[PDB]
């Protein structure tokens, strides 16, 4: 990697060579662009795919969502050149980027993405199937070629991910991942910014610090692509696997939500799903309590509100009328 | 950080924020003027260590020598004004940074660094006993702190050190350490570049990869700080314990020496002690084999000459009239 | 701010830190996510506004448009939730942000509902009633644009994105007639200057002289430029504005361009502009002494199809002043047709 | 400029194409190459103009002392090899870059800086006579190409100055000052960097908000270099004609230096010569008062001591017995 930066305190301007890891879910210009391999191939694989039984795709990354997308009308237009009555329907990504049971191999209605509906399930959709061929040209916007994996696993794709440590700060990244960690007295995770929630692992020759990783105290649990390592960790918490992740989005932040005061409270009820402040009816809750936290608490700064990690529990309502998250059990 | 990663060839220019992994060793400009935290506190601590039995110190780091010779005088001038008979004469470094057994805890003639001689033996020589607590400014030199521990411990200092990866190339770099990995159907090591051999343990919050890992396929073995991690492997070889580690300065890379030839059989005998291609009459040694090591064949690169991994066996010449590995098998 | 720049014609990467302005073409987002201050506030506002006797309301810019289009909906659900007959119709922007001579002060008392924010509430459109509560749109004759509001709002907070933006407004402490700062710059360096906006692009640069080169708007508005953004801001005629007051050019020197004077009835109808200095194709300026006198804008092509090859000029200097529309070609205030009258020719629609 | 650029909070990654002010100030830069004319020509140049009568030059910027000082060995050796009998001599700049009233045409000692003496009336002195041509670079090699104005001018060069607005942030640059403005409630001066102090005049095509300014309220004199802008202005504070200029480099910075306060109050003397906090002893007085002046108090820290303004002055010490500003009132 050719060329230098600049240090954060105003001028320390370092300049060599070696190995740069940059931020890309905090961008206002698109820095890296999804281009498929072929019309054809990829009408002749869909084309297998509904002579085999496949209802659809289910989208990896929410980059690989637009290039489906950008890609449906000319589809269609091979498709309908060849004699076969099929069409490609194009959706949109909401909530969890749910992982399907069936890959697409090289060479009705075919639906891709969409909400999720009862008549295919995901049992029989097709997920993880494209693999980066090799990076393209661009000044400031680079484009990638993909290609079709050879078999199926459930390991996301490695030429896409990041990760790299430098005297007192840690961070594993994506492209729609940002985990950070820093050290005071303890390597611990301090913030983490999602531009999308995934399902498919996350490889371990990329994760730094990764044995003797116990799999409850993982913060980002190993379901929604959190690192097998120890700098993905926080004092006094566990894995947060009935969090809200169905809000697609994210900002996983410690501190208080506005308004509100967290305690530590012996007399306090036992985990469970995430509660959001504000009341279904507009009522903002401004009491909690939990039982053995280290402050300052967790809370996911979703798109409609401010929530609360999975240990700390309210004071002034009763649970029973406030909204929870939706990831079921 | 803040910066830019530039292609010349082409038009490519990937900016952001993030961790940028610079290489520090292929430096040649500057060397750190290192301030301790206070002569008196030192000139007490050494006054106090030599009544406990420590003959004198050796250092850890090629850095911390320069600081040593640096302030030997002052640290004399010290001891006179303290009106007490002992004399500091502060050696050089040559070969591996051996390891002692003692510690200064904070409050004849005391040897720092220097050849290894009987009446003071490195078994009653202090070793690891300072760390960096902060970092300085300016291009020309930085101004490094250094306190002293409040504990004993073999592991290296971990605020001079990094590790990165990006898709695929992996280093772990520090102030005297450069090894590189990158993945061509499987991830191994390539080369590496050491301006010095140190003793301690590379950390394991700084490595990548570091879960499943045998202490008898590291290509560099885990006595001499290599990273305890998958990356550090190289398919067909193992612990190099008996390498020409007494060179210092070394340069690993995977190659041919210049007029050799090493070839695939099963003719020859098991794995020892390095030897070089050249002999003491000066003749070079052009028959070389493996019994089961993979091409290019381990090629470590010194002042003296260019020698071979442990795995690769003379089959013309001779061993018993050429220069082995000083390193104690 | 922190970045650098590269310069490919050659080797060099000076990287520190200051102030960078920066153009957007190559910046795109998809949605905005706008955030006034109270769904019942400003529901209340509306309300004390129209019992007053406004009308409706006139955009300023471009983006407010978009945020009265996103939160009509909700303010009709509290409208009708507080049984008030009133409904609110957002329209398009054709043209010209008109201005408008009213304003909605800041309530007191504010409407009941339960909800704090935009957006965050289960809603539905209720119906539509008999008093309506214009936003844009076409100019009509109910509602002129001398009891409409206008320029009210202003920006405190924003955050950008390449997936989602975030924008805070505010009331206006009192009523101006200035454009709002907190999205604008200004910058020189060297012998190149800009005064960048969020819809205005316009560059100049030194060639013996100080002079306009190009300027890029995609839209006309007609607030003042602040003069705390404006380089060179001192001895400047009103007359010599390449660029008029009127539709928020810049009250500087560099605004200026030798031979040319303030273009009034210019081709500003339009909205999207690109101002560029050259010849349009199958066209030849020339500068003879007894052409006629500057008048409104006309178009190369006319009406019938068909363009005219010969124009002349009087005293402007080559090359000649050219704006660059979805229509066509338009050429200079100053830049008169010589093979073909004005007549069978369209002409700004810019009152003269 | 075509460039990529962060704000200050790392996020909202805009690249494109504009203008870009970098701080030139604060670049640790330690080699220049200036490239005047021609030996040929500085030397003819020279003769012609002491045979007019001039009998020495005045350096404009540091840059143009240091390319004099770098330069005048060749000067003197093209001088001598011609068979002309006189002798260049270059000196160092102490304090205010002062200017004089001659000029040098295209084509027994001349002096260049140095003190003021009788030697050389400061009338009898060339000065602001060579303008930038071409630009340098931005590794090592900055390299800028000179050459003779026209005629006789008393404004900066605006080659190598600039100034820019966002938001709410300006800032007045060029290659050896940075003022600094913001808005907080109003437009106001915020601090300024200035490693020299010129003499000439900030040109007004280069500056912002230059209309409807007052002479009477820049706090960087007009007689200084100082922008004709409403930026530069402090509430509360007139032109600082008085203060420490002597100084060369210099802070202009708003606060209180260490160990003193001010406190506002309406029995204080009027204005005067501004004075450093301690006296020529070594005593730090403690107790200072303003008339109309506003909190934070305007203090210039330069390189020997700790200043204050021309409306701060003290009540517990008279100022007799202080040291004050040299500038000539």
């Amino acid at each position: 990697d050719t060329g230098c930066a600049v240090s954060w305190s105003g001028k320390e301007l370092k300049c060599g060579s070696g190995i740069f890891v940059i931020d890309n879910v905090h961008t206002w210009t698109e820095q890296y662009k999804f281009q498929p391999e072929s019309p054809a191939r990829l009408a002749s694989a869909i084309l297998n795919a509904h002579e085999d039984g496949v209802c659809g795709i289910r989208s990896t990354t929410r980059l690989e969502n637009i290039m489906w997308k950008q890609i449906t009308n000319e589809l269609n237009y091979v498709l309908w050149e060849g004699g076969h009555d099929l069409t490609v329907v194009a959706g949109d990504v909401k909530g969890v980027l749910s992982k399907g049971k069936r890959a697409l191999a090289p060479p009705s209605t075919f639906l891709i993405d969409g909400p999720d509906t009862s008549e295919c399930p995901n049992e029989r959709r097709a997920w993880n199937f494209l693999e980066v061929e090799d990076y393209g040209f661009g000044m400031f916007t680079t484009n990638i070629w993909m290609k079709f994996r050879e078999g199926s696993s459930e390991v996301c794709d490695h030429r896409l991910m990041s990760a790299a440590i430098k005297d007192q700060k840690a961070v594993h990244a994506d492209m729609g991942y940002w985990i950070e960690s820093s050290k005071n007295q303890t390597w611990q995770i301090e913030k983490a910014s999602l531009i999308e929630v995934k399902t498919c692992l996350w490889p371990k020759t990329h994760t730094l610090w990764s044995n003797g990783v116990l799999e409850s105290q993982m913060l980002i649990p190993k379901a929604y692509a959190g690192p097998f390592s120890q700098h993905n960790y926080r004092q006094g918490y566990a894995t947060q696997t009935v969090g809200p992740w169905h809000l697609g989005k994210l900002e996983i932040d410690f501190g208080e939500c506005p308004g509100t005061t967290v305690t530590i409270q012996e007399d306090c009820d036992h985990r469970g799903p995430s509660l959001r402040t504000t009341t279904a009816s507009g009522k903002l809750v401004t009491q909690w309590c939990c039982r053995s936290c280290t402050m300052p608490p967790l809370r996911f700064l979703g798109e409609d509100g401010c929530w609360y990690g999975m240990e700390i529990r309210p004071l002034s309502e009763k649970e029973e009328n406030m909204v929870k998250s939706q990831v079921s059990a």
